[PDB]
């Protein structure tokens, strides 16, 4: 009783609009977003509750697969206004890349109903260029399209054509083919790993799927699982299917659309189908985490590793690069799932499914796709083999220890009973740390920065896979750069101060840090191997520390466990300084322990000092540094390095002074501790005092007139002597992390912060033009320069949003004070956003976290627009005067300035490809784009509340019309905002006034207007739906 009512709606409705599809595009963005309006909506819930989808979801052949359904095709297209074009194509695809009518009949639908998105998305044409041409202003980094465009009319005709609807339409259908796979992706994902404190519509959307669709009922206290293990194999199978159609186009379409266009996109729709299928199966077999899986599906998967070399047969061209990466990644990862290292190891020294050690047949299909990868150049499958090794390694010992008067036959076969080539690939793997930089490339790709590729959850449980490799060579490797990097890379994944947050996420996806701590492996070969060895080794403990902080914000078990490193560190580790050679005498037990004890004090940095007791235990690591036994505060001592570095104080009998490397990440560690502990500190049951406390410890043995507040402020003093021109890599990295600790440090000391940035040479006084003012112009963007002016720009922004919330701890500021120094933040703001035009970033993504974060300042500003009355003014006044000013009547050359970033946004906005992984990304435009949109509404706004007539802005936005229209058109979330600025612009031009459909064009105008009417059709969402009347209400004069 399963049928596709809801699937594909009646032919007529979808014709007519009054039931817009539910395509896997629809279905798959709401998914990964997890939007509760969209997935709880009656129409997208009931898709998603209805069982002839849980069927394609289970059995994706399904979806497209050809079968004899005539008979449903001729009843749905028989007896119901351009049906005839439709069969017509229908069928046409259905034959030409071999899938079933009714398949294709849902395909030709969706390119109907996606008609006037198509049309908007289509180059501009020479009027809209020459339009935009005049929005660029007077002046001359937002390089435009080239003059192919041609007239708007031309364009119309071609897009009416035969040919052009078909190729659309198979856009349309390999469109379909990547999002089905990605909507079941982040299907999984929902089910598997939602955040707690879910919804309650949407946690029983999320229980009614894994009820009803894989019988996995949660009110047992042990459901079944089979159904969505079964999910691997079936994706699994998918893979193979992706690299076939990789390798072979469509045998009956015609050369006449089998252009270089449609080849790539046949290309990268495979490699995205295998991603999100990979993405699928790694999921399903994580929920298995510590049983086994059959040993004949290791063999089925890795013979197909053997034909491909682990996919590398699709990844071989440089255009699928972006898709290359992700693909590699979850290969590496999903194999080293199945082989289970930990698990297959621990059943080689001790005696569900049986090993896949007992199938000597497996173990040859594995060997046989290793050692052809490894022999081939397959850089990416050395953690599969370097995996691999160490198996057989153990294997090989298991043997020897036997052969003293099923894998044995894998031994023999092999030529491993006895004699080392085993050995070569575990050097080969291991020579110049390749496969430690391998992992932690594949950590970054699955890391939980706004660059990693897939998804946090995705990520979280994968990197699982290469902690638990490097937890079986740890007691086998020395403690070494290499593998160490590789792990506080697979930790931190490249993650910032910035990133820090209390969003509570699933339980299970927080094991790769807990690990760090429950594991005895890990915890004792490589957490204590970094406490032990730190200061002298810096990074190791510092990351750490760093890291955990952040990730167990939530954790009240282990809400100590930082602060006890940093408070009470047990041991002390230092380069030995020959001026304590008087200070020690060997213990003379054991020849190699080499361990001593201290005959004098030993005073670091040689009131209240640091000093190492007489007579405390030590030991001597290397002679090629001492390992001191002495209980201390790591963090006391480390403010007190901090102090000595910044006041370039040199001690000749104390430790070595701190690197300016060692510097910068010594702030940045102590910013996100600090963060983390203010963050728990306001939750429940959280001790309200404990930044508070954080400070004192760290301002612990300091002069008695200096905290470690005052260290950082004399840091940054010190370093801003110089201009920011002349000042080093390093030394601008420790500005960034010194303004990311007056971040923290604004929740909880915000009158020592205002007090501070008054008199601080980054933004300008009232004597002084300012510093960061003159690091613009052409200069580039890269790591450590774009940190700081990000930092910069975020840090001002928060104090923005202190000086507006105190409606009124700020001892130590006035309103004077506030109202200067917002004032020198919104001079210093709008020069960073003019310097967006001119400068270089090394990606896109950095302008538009900028763009972003900049314009969300000033926006702030904007909204005090009410405040501009004699007797309404408060401290941010000043500040939203300089804003509003400069962008409402500003001069021709300063009106094309900055409206250039405003219009670069938007262009960006259109020429960006569409997407279903690296989310990161995608959320980071929209919302650069949504900042953009919302903060030139509020301008016309305070415009028209505060009188002004003449607004260049206004006339900008209408020469920008043309690109305002196509955004709806080019991704959905900006529909709202682009219909709430428009109608600001309509509304405060109409106190002749400009016609808004006379800048769009005769056809763009048309298609626009189509789009709108569809009022957020699929599902008819409150609020989108009164934006929409409002809109044409305003625009559209009956």
């Amino acid at each position: 009783t399963l049928t596709d009512r809801t699937y594909l709606p009646p032919l007529e409705d979808c014709l007519t609009g009054r039931t817009v599809i539910l395509s896997w595009r629809l279905v798959a963005s709401a998914l990964e977003d997890a939007d509760l309006a969209r997935l709880t909506s009656p129409a997208l819930s009931t898709f998603l509750r209805d069982g002839f989808v849980h069927e394609l979801l289970k059995h994706p052949a399904r979806v497209f697969e050809p079968k004899d359904l005539k008979q449903e095709f001729e009843t749905k297209t028989s007896s119901i206004p351009g049906v005839d074009t439709i069969k017509k194509d229908a069928l046409w695809l259905a034959d030409a890349v071999a899938i079933n009518q009714v398949a294709a009949l849902r395909i030709v639908l969706i390119e109907y109903q996606t008609r006037a998105h198509s049309h908007l998305v289509l180059p501009l044409s020479t009027q809209d260029v020459a339009n935009i041409q005049e929005a660029a202003g007077v002046g001359d980094l937002s390089l435009l399209n080239p003059a192919s465009a041609v007239d708007a009319e031309t364009m119309w005709c071609d897009f009416e054509t035969e040919a052009r609807r078909r190729e659309r339409i198979l856009a349309t259908y390999l469109s379909e083919r990547r999002s089905f796979t990605a909507a079941v992706d982040a299907l999984v994902t929902f089910l598997l790993h939602s955040a707690p404190g879910q919804h309650k519509d949407l946690d029983s959307l999320r229980r009614a799927l894994l009820k009803d669709a894989f019988a996995f009922d949660e009110d047992l206290d042990v459901p079944d699982r089979s159904k969505l293990l079964t999910m691997a194999p079936t994706y699994m199978n998918l893979v193979e299917d992706c690299i076939a159609r990789a390798q072979a186009l469509p045998a009956k379409l015609g050369e006449s659309f089998k252009t270089e266009a449609f080849e790539l996109d046949w290309l990268r729709t495979a490699i995205t189908e295998a991603v999100h299928s990979l993405s699928i199966a790694f999921q399903a077999l994580d929920l298995d985490t510590p049983y086994f899986a059959p040993h004949e599906l290791l063999s089925e998967w890795f013979e197909l590793m053997n034909s491909s070399l682990f996919l590398e047969s699709i990844l071989g061209f440089e255009v699928v690069a972006d898709l290359a990466m992700p693909a590699r990644s979850l290969v590496s990862a999903i194999c080293l799932k199945m082989l289970n290292i930990d698990r297959t190891i621990q059943f080689l020294h001790d005696f569900g499914e049986e090993p896949y050690l007992l199938s000597s047949q497996t173990l040859n299909k594995i060997h046989t796709a290793v050692t052809n990868a490894v022999n081939s150049g397959v850089a990416a499958s050395l953690p599969v083999a370097f995996a691999w090794s160490l198996i057989v390694h153990q294997m090989h010992l298991g043997y020897q220890e036997r052969a003293e008067r099923p894998y044995d036959d894998f031994l023999r076969e092999q030529r491993l009973d006895n004699d080392a080539p085993v050995e070569q690939i575990a050097m080969l793997a291991t020579s110049r740390g390749q496969v430690y930089q391998v992992m932690s490339e594949m950590a970054l790709c699955l890391g939980t920065t706004h660059e990693a590729a897939f998804r946090p959850a995705v990520g979280a449980r994968a990197r699982l896979v290469f902690q638990d490799l490097l937890k079986r060579s740890a007691y086998l490797i020395p403690y070494q750069d290499e593998p160490v990097f590789s792990l506080l890379a697979i930790l931190a994944t490249g993650r910032q101060y910035w990133d820090v947050t209390d969003a509570l996420s699933a339980s299970s996806l927080n094991q790769v840090y807990t690990d760090m701590l429950d594991d005895e492996t890990l915890f004792t070969q490589f957490t204590m191997q970094a406490i032990n060895r730190f200061p002298y080794e810096f990074n190791p403990f510092s990351v750490l520390c760093r890291v955990l902080a952040a990730a167990l914000i939530t954790n009240k078990d282990k809400a100590d466990v930082v602060t006890g490193w940093l408070w009470r560190t047990p041991t002390l580790t230092v380069d030995w300084n020959p001026a304590w050679d008087r200070s020690y005498e060997l213990c003379f037990e054991d020849e190699n322990t080499n361990s001593f004890r201290l005959t004098r004090d030993v005073d670091l940095f040689g009131e209240e000092r640091f000093i190492i007791p007489e007579g405390t235990l030590g030991r001597f690591v290397t002679d090629v540094t001492a390992r001191l036994e002495f209980e201390h505060s790591a963090l006391a001592l480390l403010g007190k390095r901090l102090e000595v570095k910044a006041a370039e104080e040199i001690c000749d009998s104390g430790m070595a002074p701190l690197d300016v490397d060692e510097q910068a990440e010594a702030v940045a560690m102590l910013a996100t501790v600090l963060r983390a502990e203010s963050l728990k500190s306001t939750a429940k049951g959280g001790d309200p005092e404990a930044p508070l406390k954080f400070l004192k410890e760290a301002s612990r043995l300091l002069p008695h007139n200096k905290d470690i507040l005052t260290v950082i402020s004399d840091t940054i003093d010190g370093l801003v002597e110089k201009e920011l021109l002349e000042l080093d890599g390093p030394q601008i990295a420790v500005l960034a992390s010194c303004l990311q600790f007056l971040h923290a440090a604004l929740a909880v000391c915000p009158g020592r912060v205002w007090a501070y940035m008054s008199r601080c040479a980054l933004i300008a006084g009232d004597a002084r033009p300012g510093r960061l003012s003159r690091i613009t112009g052409s200069l580039d963007m890269y790591a450590e320069r774009f940190d700081l002016l990000s930092s910069a720009v975020k840090l001002f922004a928060a104090l923005i949003d202190s000086a507006a919330c105190s409606a009124v701890p700020w001892l130590g500021t006035s309103e004077k004070i506030l109202s200067r120094v917002a004032l020198a933040i919104a001079q210093a703001a709008l020069d960073v956003y003019e310097s967006t035009t001119t400068w270089r970033f090394r990606s896109e993504l950095d302008r538009s976290i900028l763009v972003r974060d900049v314009v969300g300042l000033m926006h702030k500003l904007v909204v005090h627009a009410h405040t501009l009355s004699s007797h309404l003014t408060s401290t941010l006044s000043p500040a939203a005067a300089h804003i509003i000013s400069s962008f409402l009547t500003p001069p021709p050359s300063a009106s094309s300035l900055r409206f250039q970033p405003l219009l670069g946004t938007l262009l960006v906005a259109l020429i960006t490809p569409r997407a279903t992984l690296y989310p990161g990304q995608s959320r980071i435009l929209a919302e650069r784009v949504t900042s953009v949109l919302a903060f030139c509404t509020s301008l016309l706004r305070a415009a028209d509340f505060l009188g002004q007539t003449h607004i260049p802005l206004q006339t900008h936005l209408f020469q920008s019309a043309c690109l305002l229209a196509r955004l709806p058109a080019a991704n959905a979330v900006y529909r709202a905002p682009v219909l709430e600025l428009l109608r600001a612009l309509v509304e405060v031009a109409g106190r002749e006034p400009p016609s808004l459909l006379g800048y769009l064009g005769s056809h763009a105008a048309r298609s626009f207007i189509s789009l709108v009417e569809g009022i957020d059709k699929p599902f008819g969402r409150v609020e989108h739906a009164v934006v929409t009347w409002r809109f044409f209400a305003a625009v559209i004069r009956n």
